[PDB]
């Protein structure tokens, strides 16, 4: 579709755990390190064309940062890309790691 939309983190938790859709994580790669949902991809300029060459145009691909804001304008990024089904994570890693902080991890 052409527009993208927001969730918070239970519902990308269980889409994440059905299986139905990818997470990408746009934060810097140190901050990234230091701590990242389970299962996150780090998404950045670099990494976009192995991304795209990897997810179909129909994958859902939901987009976390820092606090819910820029992965908003990169959404909409990812769709002008291509992508039918995208998601920015309301409230980034900071509301991850409160509501599943089992589900953090390190590195890349």
């Amino acid at each position: 579709m052409d527009q993208f939309e927001c969730i918070n983190v239970a519902d990308a938790h269980q889409k994440l755990q059905e299986k139905e859709a990818v997470l990408v994580d746009i934060r810097d790669p140190q901050s990234f390190a230091m701590g990242h949902a389970v299962q996150a991809f780090h998404l950045t300029n670099d990494t976009l064309g192995a991304f795209m060459r990897d997810n179909d145009f129909d994958t859902p691909v939901m987009v976390m940062c820092y606090h819910g804001n820029s992965s908003k304008g990169a959404a909409q990024y990812l769709l002008q890309q291509g992508y039918d089904v995208v998601y920015s994570i309301d409230g980034g890693f900071e509301a991850w790691q409160r509501q599943f902080p089992a589900e953090v991890a390190y590195g890349a």
